[PDB]
C-alpha cells in the first residue's frame, strides 16, 4: 500500500565486530513474500547484491555476510567486518507489485566478475523531449532473467522503476513510473532499453540495470549507472 521500509540510519564499527544491520515495514512486519534482497553501495554509486530471497548469499560474495527474516524484520549479519565493508546497505522489500527500498545504513568501519551490465556512464537531454536508456548483459544468458530498472537522485534515495522478462515479453512498472518509462528488449544484441519522457530538471538522477528472475537473488549484478542530465 503506502508501505515505507526503515533502515538504521548509521552504524560504526571496527574489523572483527559483528554488525547487526536490520530493515522493518511499515505495516509492522516483513514476512517471506517480501523476498527480501541486500544491496551494497560503493563510492561512485557502485552496487552489489548481497543476499537475496530473505536469506540466500549471492554467488561471490564473502562468507561473512548472512542474512535471514528474525522477529518482525529483515535482517543482514557480518560476522567479522573488514575496512572494506565501509559502504552504505539498502533493503529491498517486494510489497504485492512493486519493490520498495529502505532508506540506507550508513556503515563506517573504523581502521581505515563474468557477469558485466553495460550502462553508458552518462546522458544529456532537453527538457520537454525523451531520452533512450541502454544496458547491455554479457557474460551471462540474458533471456534467462529479468531486468529491473532502479533511480537514486541526488543525496536521497532508491526507487524501483520496474523490470521486464524478455522471455515472455511481461512488464511490471511502479505506480510511480508508469507514464514516465517505457521497457523494451532486444534479445539478439542482448541490450535491454528505458524510454523516459517528458523530461523536467526533476528526473536528472541516476538509473541502474539490475538484474533478477522468480526466485532469484534480485539486484545480485548491477549496471554502473547512467547519470542522466536535464537542462535546457
Amino acid at each position: 500500500a503506502q508501505a515505507v521500509v526503515t533502515q538504521e540510519s548509521a552504524l560504526t564499527t571496527s574489523p572483527g565486530e559483528t554488525v547487526t544491520l536490520t530493515c522493518r515495514s511499515s505495516t509492522g512486519a516483513v514476512i517471506s513474500s517480501n523476498f527480501v534482497s541486500w544491496v551494497q553501495e560503493k563510492p561512485d554509486h557502485l552496487f552489489t547484491g548481497l543476499i537475496g530471497g530473505n536469506k540466500n548469499r549471492a554467488p561471490g560474495v564473502p562468507a561473512r555476510f548472512s542474512g535471514s527474516l528474525i522477529g518482525d524484520k529483515a535482517v543482514l549479519t557480518i560476522t567479522g567486518a573488514q575496512t572494506e565493508d565501509e559502504a552504505i546497505y539498502f533493503c529491498a522489500l517486494w510489497y504485492s507489485n512493486h519493490w520498495v527500498f529502505g532508506g540506507g545504513t550508513k556503515l563506517t568501519v573504523l581502521g581505515q566478475s563474468q557477469v558485466q551490465l553495460q550502462q553508458p556512464g552518462a546522458e544529456l537531454a532537453k527538457p520537454g523531449a525523451s531520452v533512450q536508456l541502454s544496458c547491455k548483459g554479457s557474460g551471462y544468458t540474458f533471456p534467462n532473467y529479468w531486468m529491473h530498472w532502479v533511480t537514486q537522485r541526488p543525496g536521497r534515495g532508491l526507487e524501483w522503476i520496474g523490470r521486464i522478462d524478455p522471455n515472455s515479453g511481461f512488464i511490471r512498472y511502479d505506480e510511480r513510473f508508469k507514464t514516465k518509462a517505457t521497457l523494451t528488449v532486444d534479445k539478439p544484441s542482448s541490450t535491454a532499453y528505458m524510454q523516459l519522457s517528458s523530461l523536467t530538471s526533476d528526473d536528472s538522477a541516476v538509473y541502474f540495470c539490475a538484474r533478477g528472475c522468480y526466485g532469484c537473488i534480485h539486484f545480485d549484478y548491477w549496471g554502473q549507472g547512467t547519470t542522466l542530465t536535464v537542462s535546457s
